[PDB]
């Protein structure tokens, strides 16, 4: 008994290195799936960023029509957010990496940056904002991370007419 | 006519036409392009189901071993879940007393047609209850009633869920091997 124990726990760990090939098996079959459909979409995502440019104040209107991303836009934020010209998402190739999003400026009285980016490392890297005299305030997510994050790329992402369109 | 083709002419003429045309125009090219892009999201979708269900009865009949296995090793789960930084923390002295009866951990997952999961615990003969097994499920979430035996009423709030229940069915269930030893 106190070697069979021993037995059954040798045993309950060849069992477990069999469960651990196969969970890494299905998570690499999965990566995979996802890396090859990332590169598919590539061509249809940047024509959608081509039609998405003449709507004009797309990407605001997407945001004030998503209950989240509402929660985190003040006043000024969403002054701001109307020289907001175009929005990407990108995924690392390999997927597993992180991913980055793109948020792209007219000329404004509150930064110089033409585009803010945020990156996310799988680890938050974040472009430094050069405020204009006496702007230094949305933004503030810009500096969890990820759930805006998240929401950018998982919800909104997708398909945006879903919000664009919708009150 | 001539009166009728007057207030034609001024319907027609007088009651933008780039701008809102242009919007319309694109809105209806951007859904044309969607229709690409949910094609190519389904087809993913389903692939990976393919991919989900085959891993899923390849690595079946190992739990099953797995769980029968664990079922002669007395403690194995107070062991795992002592070892375990968030659960350790919600085990009292007591609940890991009553631990010492739990023989069987199942956590089992309905995903195919939405019904969440369940957990399902195992206890031997106790001083503290009469229920041979202890159940939770999340969808919010349904809990066994605890029959307590006299003046024993005692983590068994639990059983009164998200986050305990997540730590159990994503960190412990795959591999709970790690924690018995580590
Ligand atoms: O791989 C299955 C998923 O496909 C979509 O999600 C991927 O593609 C999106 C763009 O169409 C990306 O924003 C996203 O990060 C990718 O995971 C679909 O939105 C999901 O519901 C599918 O499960
Ligand atoms: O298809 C049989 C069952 O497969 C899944 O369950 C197996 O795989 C899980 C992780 O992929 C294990 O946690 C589980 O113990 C295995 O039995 C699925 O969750 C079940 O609903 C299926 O019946």
């Amino acid at each position: 008994s106190e070697k069979e124990q021993q037995e059954a726990i040798e045993h309950i760990d060849e069992v477990q290195n069999e469960i651990d090939r196969l969970n890494e098996q299905a998570s690499e079959e999965i990566l995979k799936v996802e890396q090859k459909y990332n590169k598919l979409r590539q061509p249809f995502f940047q024509k959608r960023s081509e039609l998405i440019a003449k709507i004009p104040n797309f990407w605001v209107t997407t945001f004030v029509n998503h209950p989240q991303v509402s929660a985190l836009l003040g006043e000024e934020d969403e002054e701001a957010m109307h020289y907001l010209t175009r929005v990407e998402v990108t995924e690392f190739e390999d997927i597993k990496s992180g991913y980055r999003i793109d948020f792209y400026f007219d000329e404004n009285p509150y930064f110089e940056n033409k585009v803010l980016s945020k990156e996310f490392h799988m680890s938050s890297k974040s472009t430094e904002i050069k405020w204009k005299s006496g702007k230094d305030m949305f933004f503030t997510w810009f500096t969890g991370a990820d759930e805006l994050g998240e929401v950018i790329k998982d919800d909104i992402w997708p398909n945006p007419l879903q919000y664009y369109l919708v009150p």
